[PDB]
């Protein structure tokens, strides 16, 4: 079969045979181990031999006597096949230190130097019973990651200049030499020390740093038992005498606490023995480090910032080509700018780049099944068929008068689908065997780079040279071909163009169907949204032509850049009395700037006027945080005391809040609404009273409200009734309404003493109410046009057609 | 149905020749003749005057087995739904009365949420019932 | 409904306009056949004007 | 994710029937199998080789579980 | 008080409307002087 050797296991016979090359020899002899053994630190082989008695001192001068008289070795050839021999015969445990004194007693001339020193044949076997029950722990307890980097399995690593180059300078460093990526779980990490192995190999790091790098495994040290302390204790001893970097993948977890593992790494932390480097929380960075005054003396605060929408461009083309060899297709040039500007304004899961890979990934494994499982384009015209060819063949067995005129009218339609159909499915079944064999012809040129790298680096020039050179200049023509005639024949078909390559309209069927937003909202850009802004505004809300102007004012002059980036988008306050247009045009704002009328949080002022409650403005820290894009309502702002202002003011001056947990909220591209109901001269210089003189001034726009005015009723009844009709669309009811019934509820429902509350109110209880009435007992049916008109005693009534 | 379930291997197995023969020829034979079994037994059933009946599985069916589970009889589920809204009014009156003026605002928000004249992101209806307790 | 604080009335907002609460679990039951009645005790015209 | 007895069986079940029909896609071919907890018990670290051998099938042959 | 107000609700106003549209390139000299009218616009470099 095949034998397998530990790290520790293979080096053993390299370090026998440096110890031999001093004293002119050719061969390597097996009593050459045994001397590298006696010479370790707390080794294995003098513990066992203690129990069983003897004496080591007669037996370590007797091989030591064996290596001078050698003039591979014959006796050694034995010990190897010994070794995979017997490596089927016992139980558990695989190689290490103490299975290695088994197969030197197995050797003749190894046996006949125990029996005259001390130890015979019978006491070995009770002396490895009581002590039953990279290199060895480095290499299943631990994954090296420069070995994984210099083979070409590593993901690149671009848009890391600025902090990659920190950590260096921090190791050279003669105090506080353990860096610690502090960041936040979606920024990125674990990435970051993946990049500092690549320089390592290729020489870009100064002379003064050549140790390695480890990722530490803290699911494998608690595999098993108690049994803790021997594993943890042979990975410290091995990076020890061998000079490496250890890295902690989440260091809150393993140091700090169930099974004591942070008290082995604190003299070795502190003796200059050990560099680790950190990658932990924020929110745990607090609780395990900042906490204890011994461990920041060791360890610097390095700070992680989420790189902004410029650098996650550029750090989805080095991942771009990972992705054109799995999912096997061709990701265009836009879609990788469309993906960092749809990451963080529409759907917030994680954060920068982890939040905008998903986007990608998800695209490119949408056009998988969409192609080898028959596209939607190709797949409707067969069902069609299937429905149509199984009733053609059941009417030409049967011999009957009415079958051979329906025979005529299933042909018909028959034939023309089967014109269409063949066309595309001669083409798909060419294709399948085209499709499915680019992805064939990708996968084996990524690992042919993979193994040329390797090569390149281990300073082996034979082998790479026949794959840079050859296997993949030859391999080049074949699959750049496949692309080009596939790209050709998809044209013809006249369907299915963006089935096959991500583009901006394939990302944003992904961010559709994560949310709900339609696609003809993913469109519209941020510049055309601005320009038919107030147009938009007017159909909905009237009456307050002197509101809407001034809203648009306030945010037109943070997007353009004529302002500092200091303030939020825009802080109104509303006032006037109530019903005056408050809350529909908070709602109003989200459905055409946002695009989400459900993401208007409210936070009223009914539970939060305590000054208990003052902290948690926290809950509202926390709320925006996993949704940028929201409209943050203040409802009852009159009944809320100075505590509240006084804490929204470093908020509109600073950009940001201080958030307890030592997070950072951005506040630059969210909305700042209120609502109070404190001519119009007075109203306005009573609000700047009891608040302060300071919050009054930094408020931008200050939109006073006003009544509403008579010849602004007969506006209200036009398009509140249009909303009626829309939702009668559906069984084909056309809602009219004449002049005459528009002009008695608007005269009616005129309360300005209270709002239009009641306006709605009076057409519901009667327009509405009638109108439901013969929808029930059969007046009106679906598909008649309804009238409504004015009676001859002044009441809304339903005209009907039809009887009981 | 033993021709339905070969057909589903048909497709699995790799096998052309064989799914056209079953799915082209197999079900529109075996369909045409159990269609006109059907066709031939109904018109039996008024040629006698009393024609074999309990077979036809349909509401009179169906609302027998939760009748006898639960205890509402089946002649008040067999009701259409735009009769039931217009009597509405006149049955809550038989056992209250003295709110003329309260039982007829009831229907008044359950028949509008029903017809299309609200929206669907609302519930059914919001009450809130005010004044003295004992009324009913 | 009227011995109670303000955490509960503001939880019921959200049904009679999204149509559904967010449940503990993680569901979203659809409160759209599921009526809400009430019962308080704040001629008629003066009596609704105290519950407002 | 889902409550016992909302249909999770039959998910892994109807999988099957268009893996053998073709329906997946040719270029990345899966198998479903069913690690059933119940004979890994069958004799006693039982548990932690007769487990260990399942893992190591399922990572040569490109399959689910 | 009323002249940081007043800079902003006349000459900063018209000036972000010419950036949104097609009013001002950037690469241009914006002028801004008084009409004849007596208020103050912004006078745009490009043609609508
Ligand atoms: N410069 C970069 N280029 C490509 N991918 C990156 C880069 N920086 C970070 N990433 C991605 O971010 C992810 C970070 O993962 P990790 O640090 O393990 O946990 P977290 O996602 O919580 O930060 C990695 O999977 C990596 O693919
Ligand atoms: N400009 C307007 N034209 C017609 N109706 C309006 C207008 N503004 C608001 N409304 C009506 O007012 C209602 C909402 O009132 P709201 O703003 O909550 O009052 P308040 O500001 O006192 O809280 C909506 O149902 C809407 O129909
Ligand atoms: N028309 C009626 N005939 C007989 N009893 C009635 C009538 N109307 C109301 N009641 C009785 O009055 C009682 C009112 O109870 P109620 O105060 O509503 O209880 P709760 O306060 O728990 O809701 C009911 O138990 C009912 O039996
Ligand atoms: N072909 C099918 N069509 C509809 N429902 C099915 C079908 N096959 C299985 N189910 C449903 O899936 C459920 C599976 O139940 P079970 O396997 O006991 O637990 P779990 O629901 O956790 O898988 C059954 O209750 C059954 O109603």
């Amino acid at each position: 079969s095949s034998m397998q050797f530990t790290d520790k296991a293979t080096e053993t016979l390299n370090a026998a045979a440096k110890y031999a090359a001093e004293n002119s020899h050719v061969q390597l002899h097996p009593s050459h181990v045994a001397v590298v053994m006696l010479d370790e630190e707390n080794s294995l082989f003098r513990s066992i031999l203690e129990k069983a008695g003897g004496d080591v001192v007669s037996i370590e001068r007797g091989f030591k006597k064996i290596m001078v008289r050698q003039p591979h070795s014959p006796e050694l050839a034995k010990l190897l096949h010994y070794a995979h021999e017997h490596m089927k015969k016992q139980r558990d445990l695989y190689i290490a230190q103490d299975h290695l004194i088994l197969a030197l007693a197995d050797l003749p001339s190894m046996a006949q130097v125990l029996k005259e020193g001390g130890v015979t044949k019978k006491s070995l076997e009770n002396a490895v019973t009581h002590v039953r029950g990279a290199y060895e722990a480095l290499s299943k307890y631990c994954i090296d990651l420069t070995e994984l980097a210099a083979s070409g399995k590593l993901d690149p690593v671009i848009g890391r200049d600025e902090i990659i180059s920190r950590v260096i300078r921090v190791l050279s460093r003669r105090t506080k030499n353990n860096p610690c990526l502090v960041g936040e779980p979606g920024v990125g990490k674990t990435a970051i020390a993946e990049g500092l192995a690549n320089r390592i190999v290729k020489g870009d790091i100064p002379s003064s740093l050549q140790k390695k790098v480890y990722s530490l495994d803290i699911g494998s040290l608690l595999a098993g038992a108690g049994e803790f302390e021997e594993r943890l204790k042979a990975v410290l001893k091995e990076l020890k005498e061998a000079q490496a970097i250890v890295f902690i993948d989440e260091i809150h977890t393993v140091l700090g606490a169930a099974i004591d593992a942070a008290n082995l790494l604190k003299p070795m932390l502190a003796r200059g023995e050990l560099r680790c480097i950190g990658a932990t929380t924020l929110t745990e960075y607090r609780q395990y480090v900042e906490k204890d005054p011994a461990f920041e003396r060791r360890f610097q605060l390095v700070m992680v910032e989420e790189p902004s929408v410029t650098d996650t461009i550029s750090i989805l083309r080095g991942l771009k080509e990972r992705y054109e060899t799995h999912h096997g297709v061709r990701i265009a040039d836009a879609a990788i700018v469309a993906a960092a500007q749809l990451a963080a304004r529409y759907i917030t899961q994680r954060f920068m780049p982890d939040k905008a890979i998903d986007l990608i990934d998800e695209a490119c494994a949408n056009t998988r099944v969409q192609l080898d499982s028959q596209p939607e384009a190709i797949d409707k015209l067969e069902r069609r068929h299937l429905q149509l060819e199984v009733e053609a063949t059941a009417l030409e067995k049967e011999k009957d008068a009415a079958s051979k005129q329906r025979l005529q009218e299933v042909r018909a339609e028959m034939a023309r689908i089967q014109e269409e159909l063949r066309p595309l499915k001669m083409k798909y079944e060419s294709e399948k065997g085209r499709l499915d064999e680019i992805r064939n012809l990708s996968q084996r040129l990524d690992e042919l780079k993979a193994k040329a790298e390797d090569a390149e680096r281990r300073y082996d020039l034979a082998r790479a040279a026949d794959i840079r050179y050859y296997a993949i200049p030859d391999l080049e023509k074949r699959l750049a071909q496949l692309q080009a005639e596939k790209s050709q024949a998809d044209a013809e078909r006249a369907d299915g163009l963006l089935a096959e390559v991500v583009g901006p309209d394939q990302i944003m069927e992904v961010v559709s169907r994560w949310t709900g937003i339609p696609v003809s909202n993913l469109q519209r850009s941020e510049k055309e949204k601005l320009l038919h802004m107030e147009e938009y505004m007017k159909q909905h809300v009237v009456g307050q032509d002197e509101a809407i102007k001034a809203i648009c004012d306030a945010i037109r002059l943070s997007r353009t850049g004529l302002q500092n980036r200091n303030r939020p988008l825009a802080s109104f306050l509303f006032l006037g009395p109530t019903g005056c247009g408050k809350t529909l045009c908070v709602k109003e704002l989200a459905a055409f700037l946002f695009n989400d009328p459900g993401a208007i949080v409210r936070i009223d002022m009914s539970e939060y006027m305590e000054k208990h409650a003052v902290s948690r403005l926290g809950q509202l820290t926390e709320a925006v945080r996993r949704r940028p894009y929201t409209v943050v309502l203040f409802d009852e702002m009159e009944k809320a005391h100075k505590d509240v202002s006084n804490l929204l003011l470093q908020i509109l001056d600073d950009g940001h809040c201080t958030d307890s947990k030592g997070r950072r909220v951005d506040f630059k591209n969210t909305i700042i609404v209120m609502t109070s109901n404190l001519t119009k001269n007075a109203v306005l210089a009573t609000a700047r009273r009891h608040f302060a003189n300071e919050f009054i001034n930094r408020i931008d726009e200050l939109i006073v409200f006003n009544r509403l005015t008579p010849s602004n009723i007969r506006k209200i009844v036009d398009v509140r009734l249009k909303e009626v009709q829309e939702r009668l669309d559906e069984k084909q009811i056309t809602l009219d309404v004449d002049d005459k019934a528009k002009d008695l509820l608007a005269q009616q429902g005129f309360d300005p003493v209270y709002g239009a509350r009641p306006l709605n109110r009076l057409i519901q209880h009667a327009l509405l109410t009638q109108l439901s009435r013969l929808l029930l007992d059969g007046g009106v049916r679906p598909g008649e046009i309804a009238k409504v008109t004015v009676d001859q005693e002044g009441e809304i009534i339903v005209i009907r057609n039809h009887g009981i």
